[PDB]
């Protein structure tokens, strides 16, 4: 069929943290040593809580997640994919969302 493709390089400046109790800011970049142009990025979020994992297909070089557990461990994957196909995948992601608590007076 269509034998040609092997895969783009890692993304870089890579990196993903909550700021508020339930979201995930991505901010990842354009990788050097890749095979061709990258038709754009794709990202996996999973619960490691009941083990989900939806597939999302964002733009650009920021992405704010949202509509997530308010504490939970969460772990994600980046990596590029480009008409060949996606290359090599980035380390599970683990970001533990922020917690909405603090001035309890009852």
């Amino acid at each position: 069929g269509s034998s040609g493709s092997s895969g783009p390089g890692p993304v870089e400046n890579l990196q993903a943290v909550s700021t508020s109790p339930t979201s995930i800011l991505i901010t990842w970049e354009p990788p050097a040593y890749a095979n061709g142009p990258v038709q754009g990025y794709r990202l996996f979020c999973t619960e490691v809580s009941t083990g989900k994992e939806q597939n999302i297909e964002v733009d650009g070089l920021s992405y704010k997640l949202e509509g997530l557990k308010k504490f939970t461990e969460y772990s994600l994957r980046f990596l590029a994919y480009n008409r060949y196909g996606p290359g090599v995948s980035t380390d599970d992601i683990t970001v533990v969302t922020l917690s909405d608590s603090g001035p309890s007076s009852g």
